[PDB]
Formats: structure tokens, sequence, C-alpha cells
């Protein structure tokens, strides 16, 4: 290793650290070393975010392909609105202003999101304090400077309440003990004890670096001196920041398809422009003299703008946002806080969920269920006294049972010592809450279950029914505390997996014989140090058959259908002398906890959630793999998976469950192979959550991942759906896409089902709005191919694509979900929205729509009483009316600009899209099977859309702008004559889809 700054500062001794930087602990760094170390390693801060300027942000709103076409069409419309002959400019610059206003309003929204968006990398800067206390050679006393000026090798001073400015190797602990709140890294807020002795492993995890102060953590209690190892992005919190900055998050499948849509849509538009130019090649055979090339050119640029406006679903991005935000409020009531709108689709395509066990799959409400001591040992004969405890709460309510029979715990000398261990070898307590009315825990959940246990046992038969409620919490515990005097506690450490307390009797003023040590820890580790076995009050040497009997029961309790976490309890009858014990060396604690005497074993249960059982079953029906990540041993982790439904009760899982150690010993090839079949990970290393995601993403799995600490932030950001707990850190939240407000696993599944039901409705109105843009383009191409006057103008099309079609599309987001949502495998991300026979249907609808609108306008020019007796051959040559009058003699040439034919065309387009919205209630189901009144919102929206159509037909300022006129009752019949059968057309195509394609 040859990167930068102090490498394995935790494995180096305090002398090797001071000699590395060449800095004295009493004086500190010289002002020359401050300049030198600041120039080499830089300042102690996370790098600033890229100040995306407002101008750069506005330009980003005009980088999409479709908004470029509208901008270009806005320019042509702006030019055409200038170079024109007339005096009516109240309806000239209207069209370009609307296109611009939509573009401006569109750019406004994009900025409104970026101003209100906050990345998780900037949330990490919440854990870096402003000031820091250092000792340098230019002064005597301690001086507080800005934390960004602290350099590696500095002699820093921290105390309780301070926030650790940098990664600090502890030199000297001035106070009695040092407790640090490393809650921002992991999830446990339990303060850990630090020391000054080196940790012999260079590649030890942060949990074992018991001589380090991590940048961002809080000093819980004490005061210490230390030397700065790393600063900036080299800290443990800074190494996480670099992993998050380097993580790239892809666009959602819908976003990738929309970007794909604009690509091909842009190609088709130009191709249509080519085709229109190819149809009117015959103008080359027309004489140069005669005709208006100035008027022939405006016509081609006029239909160009109309072609662009007819193609772009300008209302679609608003309906998606409306549908998403309304669905997000809906998920909020189901405890699913969705932080990113587009994630709702991604949540529906979820195929693999990786959830932590504790707090999510389980309730984190510990409770001691079973316990056993030694009944007697007579050579090879060996018997145990197994008991059972009732009450799943922390409340001291319940009794101890032996063979389903209530027993008095005070009648078993082994259970007396069992309770003494649990009450004294414990740093937690109880507290009866008067606001809530329940018994709450004070400390860890494991040690509190032991506190509840000694209250239920009551080995001394203390009068507890006479005491009050608040005094009932710590009744039997206090009785045991008055007996033995806790001298000191040997803290827990993962190396020996046990803790102990040194106790001396109360009445003992002039004595040195009588001390005891009470050890509590993991069964395998503690039993191996036991050379004796307590039986009631006596003691016998620990043999082989007896020791196997103990482990076998611990195996049955942890692997069986009980799924219990077992803790061995032992006592050191002859503890080492008080003076021969060094309390600063945590490496000699396992030494002090030797030559023990086995007492008994308690078995506690972390019960799974009452809804996890069936939620796992839905994922099986929905084709969603569930993976458990826990800290239980592999045997218990597998047993818990069998309990909640992940594993079958009797299926082979030798290749479907791995520990952190097992996973690392696998090569990268068998690692990626292990992730496609595993559903259980125990004792997971910190870097393994991201590795599991990458391997899952290599099989194109849409992966959800759970976390709550900054340690989980790189994995949350990398996963498609990062899922943070409402009780987690704010960094884990900002790094996640969804927050579980109740930390319940079942909320994940409920949000996936909701995410599926929203997209199925999203498919409809996406396919509905685009189907309208299809038929509109056909109408523009027909009126361009045939040489007809414009049937629809861009002003009208925008009203249709934003208002007239926007209300039904939004109502299509409220379509009732199917009954087999979670009975189908997850949707393929590559699955296109329109293809195959559905492609042909909208191909036929669009051809029909484009003909119906072009025909309705041409119908008024010809076969209408209100209209002229114009024929087909002159309607196509209408631009020659003003010049070649004898060829088209009859009426005014201004009649080819009448509003009546455009209104007929517009009213037809509106009526069809109202009918076509009903056809969008179901993809292939008929309206006879699924009636239109299935969606009341759709019917109401259609009523509103028509009422807004008559609005722009009568309210005098409006029909002048949109160039419309009120239709006669007869002309409205012709609208329905040509609009209504669009239902029969699509209904036939549905029948075909149901009887000759479903196989
Ligand atoms: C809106 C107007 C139409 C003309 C258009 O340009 O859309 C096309 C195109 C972009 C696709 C097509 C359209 O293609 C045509 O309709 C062929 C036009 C030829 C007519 C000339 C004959 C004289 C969609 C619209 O066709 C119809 C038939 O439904 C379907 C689908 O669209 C979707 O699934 C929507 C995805 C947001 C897309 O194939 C899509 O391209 C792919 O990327 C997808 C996946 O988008
Ligand atoms: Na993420």
């Amino acid at each position: 290793d040859n990167a930068i700054a102090m490498e394995a500062a935790h494995s180096k001794s305090t002398e090797e650290c001071l000699a590395y930087f060449g800095v004295s602990e009493t004086t500190g760094l010289t002002p020359d070393q401050v300049k030198r170390h600041l120039e080499k390693y830089g300042h102690n801060e996370l790098p600033a975010e890229e100040g995306k300027s407002l101008w750069e942000l506005v330009i980003e709103q005009f980088e999409d392909l479709l908004v470029r076409i509208l901008l270009l069409a806005a320019c042509i419309s702006f030019v055409l609105a200038w170079f024109e002959e007339g005096e009516e400019t109240i309806t000239a610059f209207v069209e370009p202003f609307v296109i611009l206003l939509i573009l401006i309003a569109n750019a406004i929204v994009g900025v409104w999101q970026e101003r209100n968006a906050e990345n998780a990398i900037e949330a990490l800067k919440e854990y870096e304090p402003e000031m820091g206390k250092v000792y340098r050679a230019d002064r005597k006393s301690v001086q507080r400077i800005k934390a960004r000026d602290i350099v590696p090798g500095d002699i820093v001073e921290v105390a309780v309440g301070d926030k650790v400015p940098a990664d600090i190797r502890i030199l000297s602990i001035k106070s009695t003990t040092l407790r640090v709140d490393q809650s921002i890294l992991t999830g446990e807020s339990v303060s850990v004890i630090k020391h000054t002795e080196p940790v012999p492993d260079p590649r030890a995890v942060n949990q074992d670096k018991k001589n380090m102060l991590f940048s961002g953590t809080n000093i819980a209690a004490g005061k210490a001196l230390g030397i700065v190892a790393t600063t900036g992005v080299s800290t443990e919190i800074g190494k996480i920041r670099d992993q998050m900055a380097a993580t790239e998050q892809d666009k959602t499948p819908l976003q990738q398809k929309l970007d794909e849509f604009g690509e091909q849509l842009s190609k088709v538009i130009s191709l249509i422009c080519v085709a229109v130019w190819l149809i009117n090649i015959g103008h080359f055979n027309d004489p140069v003299h005669g005709g208006s090339w100035i008027r022939g050119a405006i016509y081609y640029f006029k239909i160009a703008v109309a072609l662009a406006v007819a193609a772009i679903p300008a209302g679609l991005p608003a309906v998606i946002t409306t549908c998403l935000a309304l669905g997000t409020r809906r998920m909020a009531k189901k405890n699913a806080i969705v932080r990113s709108l587009p994630s709702v689709e991604t949540l529906g395509c979820t195929s693999v969920i990786c959830s932590d066990k504790t707090g999510t799959l389980t309730t984190n409400q510990m409770s001691v269920c079973k316990m056993f001591i030694i009944d007697k040992v007579d050579g090879d004969f060996c018997s145990l006294n197994e008991f059972s405890i009732t009450g799943s709460t922390y409340a001291p309510e319940g009794e101890v049972l032996k063979n389903d029979k209530p027993i008095r715990s005070g009648q078993f000398d082994g259970l007396v010592e069992l309770a003494t261990i649990c009450a004294l070898c414990n740093d937690s307590s109880l507290d009866f809450n008067e606001t809530k009315g329940v018994y709450e825990k004070v400390g860890e959940a494991t040690e509190t279950a032991l506190t509840t246990l000694v209250e239920k046992m009551n080995v001394f038969n203390t009068e507890v029914r006479n005491l009050s409620k608040v005094e009932r919490a710590n009744a039997c515990n206090s009785v045991i505390r008055q007996l033995m005097k806790k001298e000191f506690t040997l803290e827990f450490s993962r190396d020996r997996k046990s803790m102990s307390v040194y106790c001396s009797p109360a009445k003992s003023s002039r004595a040195a014989v009588g001390n005891k040590m009470f050890v509590k820890g993991a069964p395998e580790g503690v039993i191996d140090r036991c050379n004796y076995v307590r039986v009631g009050t006596t003691r016998v040497p620990m043999t082989g058959p007896v020791k196997e009997k103990i482990l076998s029961v611990i195996k049955e309790w942890g692997t069986g259908r009980d799924t219990l976490r077992c803790l061995a309890l032992a006592t050191r009858d002859t503890p080492p002398k008080r003076e021969e014990m060094v309390l600063d060396d945590s490496s000699r604690f396992m030494e002090y906890e030797t030559d023990l005497t086995f007492v008994g074993v308690v078995g506690m249960l972390d019960p799974p959630r009452k809804e996890v059982m069936g939620s796992i079953q839905l994922c099986r029906d929905a084709g969603i793999r569930v993976i458990m990540i826990t800290g239980d041993n592999k045997g218990t982790a597998i047993a818990i998976c069998r309990r909640i439904g992940i594993f079958g009760e009797n299926e082979e899982v030798a290749d479907r469950a791995y520990t952190g150690r097992e996973f690392d010993d696998l090569p990268l090839a068998e690692q990626r192979e292990a992730c496609r079949r595993a559903c259980c990970f125990a004792r997971v290393e910190p870097s393994h959550k991201s590795k599991i995601v990458e391997y899952l993403q290599s099989y194109d799995e849409i992966t959800a991942m759970t976390g709550d600490g900054v340690n989980d932030a790189p994995a949350l950001k990398k996963a498609e759906i990062g899922i943070a707990m409402g009780s987690g850190t704010a960094v884990a939240k900002t790094a996640s896409e969804m927050v579980l407000a109740d930390d319940n696993f079942s909320t994940i599944v409920a949000a996936v089902e909701e995410g599926r039901a929203i997209y199925n409705n999203m498919k409809q109105f996406i396919r509905y709005l685009i189907s309208s843009n299809v038929g509109e383009v056909v109408c523009i191409f027909l009126t361009a191919a045939l040489g007809l006057p414009e049937a629809l103008i861009p002003v009208q099309l925008l009203w249709v694509n934003l208002v007239t079609d926007g209300l039904p599309a939004t109502a299509l987001g409220f379509n009732p979900p199917d009954l087999d949502i979670m009975d189908r495998p997850p949707r393929s991300p590559k699955e296109p929205l329109i293809s195959g026979w559905l492609f042909f249907r909208y191909m036929a609808i669009g051809g029909y729509v484009g003909a119906a609108t072009v025909g309705a306008a041409a119908w008024w020019f010809m076969y209408a009483e209100d209209g002229p007796g114009v024929t087909y051959h002159q309607l196509t040559h209408f631009m020659q009316c003003t010049e070649d009058h004898p060829h088209f003699e009859g009426l005014d040439c201004e009649i080819f600009e009448a509003p009546e034919p455009m209104t007929m065309a517009l009213s037809v387009l509106v009526t069809i899209e109202m009918c076509n919205a009903l056809n969008s209630l179901s993809e292939n189901q008929s309206l006879m099977r699924m009636p239109p009144w299935v969606n009341i919102w759709l019917l109401g929206s259609i009523c509103l859309s028509m009422s807004l159509h008559f609005l722009i037909l009568y309210v005098d300022p409006l029909p002048m702008i949109f160039k419309l006129k009120a239709l006669d009752l007869t002309q409205w019949l012709m609208v329905l004559k040509i609009s209504l059968p669009v239902i029969g057309l699509d209904e036939i195509l549905k029948f075909i889809a149901r009887n000759y394609l479903e196989g």
C-alpha cells in the first residue's frame, strides 16, 4: 500500500505514528510542517459540488430532442408571423408566442426541481464540524482552528459533545474511559469504548479499529488526545463520498424509451418532409413565370410547423408527473415515502429485494424464551433443566415454565446464579413510560431482554406485587445489584465474543478473598474457556460428553423452528487479583475470562413481523426473489429463512446461503454465480452490499437494497431502488429512492404492487396521447400530399394535446388495476410500449383519424349547405384562386381560409379522442366486457373536455384566436357520423387480438 497519508494507523503503535510524521505529542506540528502537510495532502474537507449555474441549467432544458424541434418550429412560426401581408396581427404572433410560452413554462419546471433537489453527497457535509482543537508548536495552550486547516500528523484534542474532525489515531485518553457515538456509520447508537493499544490487523474493519476516531462521529463521553491519520477524501467517511460520486445511475426504462421515442420521432418528421417534397416534385414541371413562389414556400413552412406540433405529445410529460405525484401521495399513506417520481416505475419492475433482517424482517423486540442449566452430572450420565419463559414484551409480565408447568425460579440454585449474571453483566435497564403506558427499553435490545428475564424469574421472591409500576421495572435487578458490587466491566469485543464484570461482595471492608467474574457471550467461545460446570451450588470438571450435550441443545435452539439467539453464561470463581489486571488492554480480556465455570444458557427470540410471512409469499407469486442480509450465524440465518418463507422447510440451501467469509474466499467468477441463486447472507462484510448489487445488476436484475447508515449509502445509490429506513440516517435517506416510514419489509412489497398498478395505467395514457399524435400527423400529411387547405393549425393542436387530451389521459391514470398484478412475473425493462399487433392497431386508427379530420374539412368545402359548391380539382389548387380566377370562378378566394372547415376537422379530432380514450380503458378487452362507466373519472374528464371545446367555440375572444366558429346542429351530426365508428374500428381489432393471437 502506497497511496497517501497514514496507511494502517490502527495497526501502528502510538510511537510509530508520532515517528511517521515527525511530530511531538507535547508540542505538536511546527508552522513549517503545517504548510508542508497542507500542501501535500490538501485541506481537510469534502470537495465542493459543481455549481451548476442558472444559465447552464436553462440551457439543459433545451437539450432534449423534441424541445429542439418545437424551438425550431417556434422560429419558423415567428418568421412567418412577421413576413406576411395584412392588418390582423391580433391572431398572427399568437401561434409563436404559445410555442415559446410552453417552452418557457417547460424550462421553469426543470429549474424548480434542481433548486429543490439535494444530492446525498452534499448531505455528507453535515458530519464535518466547523472548528477543531489542535496542539501546535507556535503556542502552549490548545487552540481551536477551522477543521479544514487540520492536516495529517496534527495533535488534535476532542471531548464529549465534539464532532470528530478527522480520522484520528488515539494517543492518550486523558479521562477514565472514552465512549464514541459511531451511529452515523453503522446503525447501532450504542457508544463504543476506545483504547490506545494497536490492532494487529492492517486490514481490519472499522468496527474493530478500537483505537481510532472516525471523522464525523461524536464523542459520547470522555476526553482524549490523538494524532491525525487521514483527512479529506481519505477519511472513512470521505472514502464513502468517493464511492458515491463514482456511482452512475442509469435512466429509468420509461425514460430510456421516451428518449428512444424522440430519436425515431425526429427521424420520421424529416422523412415526412422528404416525402412531401417528393410528392410535389411536379412543381419542377411548372413554368417559372406565373404562380407565387413566395406563397408556395410559406405553405411548405406552414405545414412544417404543423407537422412538428402534430408529432410532439406536449401534454404527455405533465400527465406522467401528475400520475406519479398522485400515486406518490397514495404510497405515502401505505408507509412508502417515494423520494424520486420516476422510481415508481422502477419499483414495479423490481425482481430482487435484499432486506436486512433486524428491524425490517423482524420487530427488534427481543424476548428470552428458553433457558437451561445443569441438573446433575454423574460421569457419563448427564441431564439438563430446560425452562421456558412467557411474555414477548419487555414488560416484566410472565412466569417461568418447566415442562409447561409454572415453577418458582428461587428453588433452583442454578437459576439464582443465572439471574445474577444477567442483571450484573449488563449495561441496560428498563423504564416504565407514563406517556405511552408501556415498558420501554434503555440500551441494547439483547441485554434488555435479560433485564426483563430476571424480573420475571425473581430468584429471591422479592415483594414486587406491592411496589408501584415505575418501581416494578427494575425491582429484582436492584435486589441483585445490592448484593455484588460491580468493580469494573470488561467490554464486549468481536475477537472473543463475550463480556464480563468484576464483582466483589457488599459486606467486605477488610478482606481480599471473595471476588467473582460474571461472563456473558457467544456459546462456542465461552464454553471452550470453561473447565468447570456448576450444578446448583456444587462444581464438577467439564468433560466431553457433558460439553457435547450443551452444544447440541444450543444447536437445536438456534437451528430449529425456534430460531433463538443463544448466550452462554459462566462465572470465574477464582478471578485474578485486582492488581494483576490491566484494564486498558482489551487484548488480555479473553485471558482474564479463562478458567470459567459454566452456569447456563438463555435463548432469546427476535420475532419476524406478522406481515412478513405473507409478503414473502406475494414475492413468490410476483416472481420477485427475496434475499436476507443478517448478522445471525449461517445456521440461524438459514433457520430464520425457513421460518419466514424464504427457504422451504426441507429444501437444500448449501449453495443458496453464504457468510461474509465464505463469499470472499470465492473467486470473482463463483461470486457472481453465487448471487443469482443465494437468498441468505450472514455476517456480511461492509463492502459486500455493493458487490451483491453489481453481481445482481450483471444479470440485469432490478435490485432493491435496504440500509440506514452512511456505510450503506454507496450500496443504496448503486441499487436501482435504494430503500432507507425512516429511523435511519438522513444521508441514507437522501441516498435512497424510497424511505420506509415504518421500517417494515411488507411496505416494500406493497409499494412494488402499487408501482406495478401505476405503470399499467401509465401504459394506457402514454399509448393514448401518442396515438393521437399519430393520427394528427396523418392529417397534416394528407392535407400536404393532396394540396388541400390546412385542416388543423398548430394553435388548435396544442389545445388538443395539452387540454383536450390531457384530462382523459390523467383520468386514465385512475384506471382500476387488474386482479392478477402480483400473480405475474416482473415486467421486462426492454418491453416496448407499442409493438406487434398493437402497432398495427394505432397504425389503422391513425390512418383513420387523419382521413376523418381531413375529410371533415373537405366535406364542408364541397358537400355542405353552409359551404360552397367547390369540387375536388379546385380545392387542391386553391392557391391559384387569386390569380387564375376563371379556372376557379364562383366565390371569394378568402373562403379557403374559413374557420368552419377547420372547426369541423377540430371537432372531429376531439370527438374521436374522447371515443379513443374509452378504447384505452383496456388493451384488448371489449367495451362490452369492460364498460366505459368502469372509470367514472374518465367519463367526468370527457364531459369537462367537451365543455372546454364549446368554450373555445362561443366565448368571443377565443374563437378569434383558435380561428373557430360555432357548428350547426347538422354539421355536428356529420362530426358524429365520422367520429363515432372509431370505436367499432378498434373494437374489431380487439376481437382479432383476442381470438387469433392469444396462445
Ligand atoms: C407520432 C407520429 C408517428 C408518425 C411517429 O413518428 O411515430 C413513430 C415512431 C417514433 C414509433 C412508432 C411510430 O411509427 C409509425 O407510426 C410509422 C409511421 C409511418 C407513416 C408514413 C406513411 C405515409 C409508434 C408511435 O407507432 C404507432 C404505430 O403506434 C409506436 C412506438 O411508440 C411507443 O411505443 C411509445 C413510446 C413512448 C415506437 O415504435 C415509436 O418508435 C419507437 O421508439 C417506439 C417504441 O416508441
Ligand atoms: Na440509488
